[PDB]
């Protein structure tokens, strides 16, 4: 298939954790970013069949999206906030990698990344 399986949202071999920072990342950061006018392309894994992007997964080897991140947070999949933040950063970077400077989708990622950074600048203790 053109589409690989989506990234795991559970892994019984991996330990779970809940922290105040992870709770914040779900309740405030993700759930607020989700409502942004530019969030829609990033709310689910890229579907290469739907979007007619047969090269997407030929180029992007560590796919990530906010749907996956949300499920991971809901599952307590992450050990800590930094692990979650790394997934957001992978999502943004993938967008810059797959596309070109100035592309509409890149302008969307750039705006979301700024909002994301604003929100994670300060996390709860
Ligand atoms: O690099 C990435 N592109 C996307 C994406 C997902 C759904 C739609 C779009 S888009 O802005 O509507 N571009 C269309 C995608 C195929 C041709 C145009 C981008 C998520 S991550």
């Amino acid at each position: 298939s053109m589409n690989p399986p989506p990234p795991e949202t559970s892994n019984p071999n991996k330990p779970k954790r809940q922290t105040n920072q992870l709770q914040y990342l779900l309740r405030v950061v993700l759930k607020t970013l989700w409502k942004h006018q530019f969030a829609w392309p990033f709310q689910q894994p890229v579907d290469a069949v739907k979007l007619n992007l047969p090269d997407y997964y030929k180029i992007i080897k560590t796919p990530m999206d906010m749907g996956t991140i949300k499920k991971r947070l809901e599952n307590n999949y992450y050990w800590n906030a930094q692990e979650c933040i790394q997934d957001f950063n992978t999502m943004f970077t993938n967008c810059y990698i797959y596309n070109k400077p100035g592309d509409d989708i890149v302008l969307m990622a750039e705006a979301l990344e700024k909002l994301f950074l604003q929100k994670i600048n300060e996390l709860p203790t």
